[PDB]
């Protein structure tokens, strides 16, 4: 409960509450121009209620050739659980993973320093996270090397030719798609997971039969554990450890790996 952690938001969770398409907070939006420095604009989703305190934030990058619309459903789904969610566009649709990581950080720096005051008054600027799809997921890994003070990283069906992530010390949850032919889990997602420190709080979830664009379509299996990961590590909320440890056994999951307990 709140006596043990000033960052806990929302009622005590259940499997139903993390599977729900909306959490307990209502959500408002705010668009950001592509002339924002260091990235290509995007959309900020944020909780409306301020009665429980300020919130952490996650920047969300799209993949190669893609734009923020490929990631829009995370906005209200995750922000309603008590997060500021920033779906961003890249400088160009052909930007590479390192560039996407710089742009995730530029977008977080926008929230902390330049965002509308309705957003800033609800933001804990010290509790920030990254998430992204395909090359944006490669950028998620990149961003945590660039900024080790981030609190969580969620690479979704990630793409990156750089396979070695032993320097990463931000808790990282990689989601792979079993049938991914664009970023095969055997050469992208799983080598990334295996190269993260064995001492790091980390997880890998492989979605049975799923393809590369599974993260661009509302997916309860993705959503429930993205929410649980962000709760546990951006809010330090150990009420969500119950869903992450022991490993999820959802029928939709082909394989799950972790450094549980955490
Ligand atoms: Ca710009
Ligand atoms: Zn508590
Ligand atoms: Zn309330
Ligand atoms: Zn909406
Ligand atoms: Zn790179
Ligand atoms: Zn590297
Ligand atoms: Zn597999
Ligand atoms: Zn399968």
């Amino acid at each position: 409960g709140p006596q043990d952690n000033p960052y806990e938001r929302g009622p005590d969770p259940t499997e139903d509450s993390i599977e729900a398409i909306r959490g307990p907070f209502s959500v408002a939006t705010e668009r950001v121009s592509s002339f924002a420095s260091g990235f290509g604009g995007g959309t900020i989703y944020y909780p409306r209620e301020t009665d429980e305190g300020t919130f952490g934030a996650v920047a969300v990058a799209p993949g190669f050739t893609a734009s923020q619309g490929s990631m829009s459903w995370y906005g209200e789904r995750v922000a309603s659980q008590g997060f500021i969610v920033f779906t961003i566009d890249t400088n160009t649709r052909l930007d590479q993973p390192g560039q996407r990581g710089r742009q995730l950080l530029a977008a977080l720096d926008y929230l902390v320093e330049r965002s509308d005051r309705k957003v800033r008054e609800r933001l804990d600027p010290n509790r920030l996270a990254v998430m992204g799809h395909s090359m944006g997921g490669g950028g998620s890994l990149e961003a945590t090397v660039m900024r080790p003070s981030l609190k969580a990283s969620i690479p979704l069906t990630p793409w990156n030719l750089d396979k070695t992530w032993g320097q990463v010390q931000v808790p990282t949850f990689i989601i792979g798609a079993e049938l991914d032919t664009i970023a095969p889990v055997s050469t992208h997602a799983k080598p990334f997971y295996e190269s993260l420190p064995s001492s790091l709080p980390k997880a890998y979830m492989e979605l049975d039969g799923a393809t590369h664009f599974a993260p661009n379509i509302p997916n309860t299996t993705i959503a429930k554990y993205v929410i649980s990961w962000l709760k546990r590590f951006v809010d330090e909320d150990t009420r969500y450890s119950q869903f992450l440890c022991p490993n999820p056994t959802d029928r939709a999951i082909e394989e799950y790996r972790s450094t549980c307990p955490y």
